[PDB]
């Protein structure tokens, strides 16, 4: 056999020489070098650094000023929390893992950080959908009348929570599990094993489909109508508004993809191929690459929102003067309504 199964594992390395040890019990250092763990710890300590603040700045910023409650404003409160959860729900355990080798808290840390990471990522998912949508809604305007108030925004924000829930939460009660991955420092959904005892095969489809394709074809195709109203460069006149946060709402979408197309390319791979012959650094990469998934969307945010990047500067220099190159949002100052 060219992996050793265990009842709660699968590492990607023969124990033709009785060196494989479970990942919950003691160092997987055989499945490679000590330093490449020392590298995996540093750069997750970096991510825990970097995603932490943007993140919790992110959210911060949001909510302190008062005015930036549009549906998109919402969508990315709710990425800058979900965010914030990947950094402490599962990269602490993730960053720990890769230091002392293993899954040093056995399946519950493995289960921390699968589970999060899921979350943290189907969260963004169907959040893209819901962009994919407020978007249509905008643009290629359908009722002669419509707008959405906070009231559907908050809608669907709630949303992304139970698909990503549907999606991250089965596996720690019974369909499917979590497993470690690669060096085993990681922890993802079992596509390994075939674990009747569980029905991974069932939940694996479940997920590639109702968690990945589905959402990927909605979200395509949507676009595919958004092709002629708002066409795709960039640079009333409240239509270079809205011509705008779509192009931000479709870099959004470049950026999941190079995210966990490699990851989930990968992923299908094994399931297909399970049994076969691959290493642990096959998948580590990555796995371990996509953590930066709780990371990069306030960046596109405070790079392609204007409005957003003031406000943002606003609360950081206490009082303002934002050196710009169009509205407003803040508190005591001028987050005065301007309606009709
Ligand atoms: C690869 O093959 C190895 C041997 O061929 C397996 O190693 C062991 O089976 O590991 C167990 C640990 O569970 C050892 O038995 C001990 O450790 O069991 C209890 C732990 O619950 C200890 O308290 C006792 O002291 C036992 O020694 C075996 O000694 C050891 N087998 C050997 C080297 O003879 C190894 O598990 C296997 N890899 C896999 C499939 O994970
Ligand atoms: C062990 O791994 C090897 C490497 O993949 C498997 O060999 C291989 O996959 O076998 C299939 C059919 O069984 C061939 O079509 C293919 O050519 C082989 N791959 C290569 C290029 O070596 C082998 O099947 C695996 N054994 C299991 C299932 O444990
Ligand atoms: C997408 C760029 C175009 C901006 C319009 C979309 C978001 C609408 C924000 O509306 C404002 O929300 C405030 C509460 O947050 C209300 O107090 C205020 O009366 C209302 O007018
Ligand atoms: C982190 C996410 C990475 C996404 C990077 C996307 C940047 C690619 C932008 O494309 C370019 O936009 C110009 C303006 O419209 C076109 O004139 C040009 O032909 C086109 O190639
Ligand atoms: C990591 C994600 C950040 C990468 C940014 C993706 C490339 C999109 C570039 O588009 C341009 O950005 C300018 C901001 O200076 C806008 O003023 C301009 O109208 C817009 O067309
Ligand atoms: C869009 C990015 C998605 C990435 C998907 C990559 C999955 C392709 C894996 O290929 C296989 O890897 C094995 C060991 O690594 C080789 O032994 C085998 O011959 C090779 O065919
Ligand atoms: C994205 C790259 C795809 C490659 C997938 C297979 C990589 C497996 C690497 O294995 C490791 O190589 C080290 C140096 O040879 C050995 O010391 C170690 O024991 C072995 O486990
Ligand atoms: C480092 C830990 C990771 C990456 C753990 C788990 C990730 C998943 C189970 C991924 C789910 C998927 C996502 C987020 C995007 C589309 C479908 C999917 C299966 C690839
Ligand atoms: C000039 C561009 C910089 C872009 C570079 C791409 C090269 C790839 C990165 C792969 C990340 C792998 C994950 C880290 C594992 C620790
Ligand atoms: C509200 O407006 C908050 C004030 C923001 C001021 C930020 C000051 C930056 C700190 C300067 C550090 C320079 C390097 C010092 C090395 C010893
Ligand atoms: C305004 O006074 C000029 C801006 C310079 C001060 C801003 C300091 C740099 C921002 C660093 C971000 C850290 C925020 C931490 C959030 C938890
Ligand atoms: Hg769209
Ligand atoms: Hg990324
Ligand atoms: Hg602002
Ligand atoms: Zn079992
Ligand atoms: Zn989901
Ligand atoms: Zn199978
Ligand atoms: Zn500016």
């Amino acid at each position: 056999m060219n992996g050793t199964e265990g009842p709660n594992f699968y590492v990607p390395f023969s124990n033709k020489t009785g060196v494989v040890r479970s990942p919950f019990e003691a160092p997987q250092y055989y499945l490679a070098e000590p330093w490449q763990f020392s590298m995996l710890a540093a750069y997750m300590f970096l991510l825990i650094m970097l995603g932490f603040p943007i993140n919790f700045l992110t959210l911060y910023v949001t909510v302190q000023h008062k005015k930036l409650r549009t549906p998109l404003n919402y969508i990315l409160l709710n990425l800058a929390v979900a965010d914030l959860f990947m950094v402490f729900g599962g990269f602490t355990t993730t960053l720990y893992t890769s230091l002392h080798g293993y899954f040093v808290f056995g399946p519950t840390g493995c289960n921390l950080e699968g589970f999060f990471a899921t979350l943290g990522g189907e969260i963004a998912l169907w959040s893209l959908v819901v962009l994919a949508i407020e978007r249509y809604v905008v643009v290629c305007k359908p009722m002669s009348n419509f707008r959405f108030g906070e009231n559907h925004a908050i809608m669907g924000v709630a949303f992304t929570w139970v698909m990503a829930l549907a999606c991250a939460a089965p596996p720690l009660v019974g369909w499917s599990r979590y497993i470690p991955e690669g060096m085993q420092c990681s922890c993802g959904i079992d596509y390994y094993t075939p674990h009747e005892e569980t029905n991974n095969e069932s939940f694996v489809i479940y997920m590639f489909v109702v968690h990945f394709i589905i959402p990927l074809i909605v979200i395509f195709f949507c676009y595919g109508q958004l092709v002629f109203t708002v066409k795709e460069a960039a640079a009333a006149t409240t239509q270079k508004a809205e011509k705008e946060v779509t192009r931000m709402v479709i870099i959004m979408v470049i950026a999941f993809l190079i995210c966990w197309l490699p990851y989930a390319g990968v992923a299908f791979y094994i399931f297909t191929h399970q049994g076969s012959d691959f290493g642990p650094i096959f998948m580590t990469i990555p796995a371990f690459f996509a953590k930066t998934s709780a990371v990069y969307n306030p960046v596109i945010y405070i790079m392609m929102n204007k409005q957003f990047r003031n406000c943002m500067v606003t609360t950081l220099c206490c009082g303002k003067n934002p050196l710009g190159d169009s509205t407003t949002v803040s508190k005591t100052e001028t987050s005065q309504v301007a309606p009709a």
